[PDB]
C-alpha cells in the first residue's frame, strides 16, 4: 500500500557522466556501455544529465538523445531519472515534458542557481515543474552550488504536491531532514558521498552518488549491510572508500568521474569547458586513492 | 585604451522589460534606456544578472541589445552580458553581440558547476579570443559559487581584450593592489560599496539602484571626482534606503517595482523571480520616498 520510492526510483543511483567523443560530441554508444556497467556493478537506478552529467554544457537535444540511449540500454532493469531543472522555470518545464515524453522514470529538479530567487519563487518554480508531467519528482537541494537553500518550510509546503516524492540532499541538514522525513514521508537521497552513511542513519532511502562511478559494488554492499542492520560492516565500507571522497574534494565530481573511469578502462572522453580533464599528475594522485579504496589494481 | 570613454563610468545593469504576458518588450527597453542615459548613465549593461539573463533566450538577448544600441548607442556605451556556465555557448553569444555592434562584453564567472581556476582561465581566455571587443570580468562568488582568485585575474590581465572587472566580491584593498599592479579597470558591482570602490581607484559603477537614483549616483561620482568626499558620503547615506529594500527584494524585483512606482511600467520578473507583493510595494515606496526618488 502506498508509493514505494525505493522500488520506483531506486536505492543506489549514479549521477552518470555524459560521455563525449574525441571531437567533443555526445557519445551515446559509450553512454550505453557505461550505463550497463554501472547497473551490472549494482546500481538499480541512474540519474542522467544531473550536475555530474555536465547538464550546463549540453543541449536539450543532447540531453534527450542521452536519455533515449540510456533507457534503451538499461530501462527494463533499472530506473532512469532525468535531470530537468535549471534557473529558468519555462525551460525546466519544457525539458521535463521532453524527458517524460521520451520515457523517463522520474525527474531530478535542482534549486535554481545564480539568480537567488526568494523562497516563494522557488515554491512557485518547483510547483510549476511538478505540474508539467506525471513523473515522480525529486527536489535537489545544494546551496553550495545554487547559492540558496530550499528552506525546511518550503520543503514542507512542496511535500503536499502529489508528484514531489523526495529530496536529493546536499545541504547536510541531517537533523532537519530526519524530522522532515518523519513529518512528510518524503524520501531523502544522499547527494554528497561524504554523507552517504550519516544520511542512512537519519532514514535516507539511498544515494545519488558520484563515486559509484568507481565503487558501485562497494556502495551496494554498504547499502545492503546497512539495511539488514549490520551497521558495523556499513561503517567499515564507508571508511574504506574514503580516499575516493578525498579525491572528490581535490577534483570535483566531473573531473574525477571521467578520469577514474578511464583509469578503470572505460574511456568516456573529457569534460566540456569550463570543466577540465585531470592533468597527468592529478591522474597519478587519483590512481593512488583508487588503489587505496580497492577500485584499481 | 580609454576605459571610461569606451565603457563608461556610470552604468546600469538594466532590467529587461517584459510586457503583460511576459514576452520581451523592446519598445519599453528603448524608452527605459533613454530615460537612464538622460538621468546620467554614460553606459548600460544589457542582459546582466539584473536583466534576467537566466530567463531570456539568446534571441531575446540579441533583440534587446539591438533595441538599446538603436536607442542610445549614439551617446552611451552598450555592454552586452555574454557569460554563461558553458564556454561554447559564451563564445557564440559573444560573437552574436559583436556582430550586432555591442561596444563591450560583460562575462560572469561560470556559475553552479564550480570549475577549477585553471578552467576559469581557459574559459575567459577562449571568450576573450572570440571577438575583438573589450571585455570585463564579472566576479560575483555570491552568485557563481566560486571567485576568480587574484592570481587568475593577474594571469588574465595580460589578455589584450580583458580590460577590467565588475567586482561583486568586496575585496577592496586586494582590488586596489591589482588595479595598481595591472592597470585593470574596476567597476563596483555592489551599490553598498560604490564609494569605497572609488576610494580604491575604481573607474565607476555598474549599478542596480541607478534604475531609481542615477542622478544621485552621478553626483556622488562628481563629488568624489572633485575630492569632495564629505558630499559623496552625504549622497551615499541619502540613497542608502534603496539598499534596505534591495536586501528585502533583490535587484530584479526591486528595479521593476521601483520603476513602476516612478511611472515607468516595465512589467514583472519571469519565474523563478517574482513580482513584489502589494505590502512589499508599500514598504518599497516608503524606502524610495526616504531616498527622495519618489514624491
Amino acid at each position: 500500500v502506498g508509493f514505494d520510492v525505493a522500488a520506483r526510483l531506486g536505492t543506489l543511483l549514479t549521477a552518470m557522466v555524459t560521455p563525449f567523443s574525441g571531437d567533443g560530441s555526445l557519445d551515446t554508444a559509450t553512454a550505453a556501455r557505461l550505463a550497463n556497467h554501472l547497473v551490472d556493478q549494482g546500481c538499480d537506478g541512474l540519474v542522467v544529465s544531473g550536475t555530474t552529467g555536465e547538464s550546463p554544457t549540453t543541449t536539450d537535444g543532447e540531453k534527450i538523445e542521452l536519455l533515449r540511449a540510456v533507457l534503451e540500454a538499461v530501462g527494463d532493469r533499472a530506473r532512469v531519472i532525468a535531470g530537468a531543472g535549471t534557473y529558468d522555470t519555462a525551460h525546466s518545464i519544457r525539458l521535463a515534458k521532453a524527458c517524460a515524453a521520451e520515457g523517463a522514470h522520474g525527474l531530478l529538479v535542482v534549486t535554481p542557481y545564480y539568480s537567488k530567487p526568494p523562497q516563494r519563487g522557488l515554491q512557485a518554480h518547483f510547483t510549476a515543474v511538478a505540474d508539467a508531467t506525471e513523473l515522480p519528482m525529486l527536489l535537489y537541494d545544494i546551496p553550495g552550488r545554487s547559492a540558496v537553500p530550499i528552506e525546511p518550510d518550503t520543503i514542507r509546503a512542496l511535500a503536499s504536491h502529489p508528484n514531489i516524492v523526495g529530496v536529493k540532499d546536499a545541504k547536510a541538514d541531517l537533523h532537519s531532514g530526519a524530522q522532515i522525513m518523519a513529518d512528510t514521508g518524503l524520501a531523502y537521497y544522499s547527494g554528497d558521498d561524504a554523507l552517504n552513511l550519516p544520511w542512512l542513519r537519519m532514514g535516507a532511502t539511498g544515494f545519488i552518488s558520484v563515486i559509484a562511478h568507481l565503487a558501485a559494488g562497494q556502495l551496494r554492499e554498504l547499502l545492503s549491510a546497512f539495511g539488514s542492520g549490520d551497521i558495523a560492516t556499513a561503517r567499515k565500507i564507508n571508511i574504506a572508500v574514503a580516499p575516493l571522497c578525498n579525491a572528490m574534494s581535490r577534483l570535483g565530481g566531473v573531473t574525477l568521474s571521467k578520469a577514474g573511469l578511464r583509469l578503470q578502462g572505460i574511456d568516456v572522453g573529457d569534460p566540456r569547458l569550463p570543466q577540465v580533464a585531470a592533468t597527468p599528475e592529478q591522474i597519478d594522485a587519483l590512481a593512488a586513492d583508487m588503489r587505496a579504496a580497492s577500485v584499481l589494481r
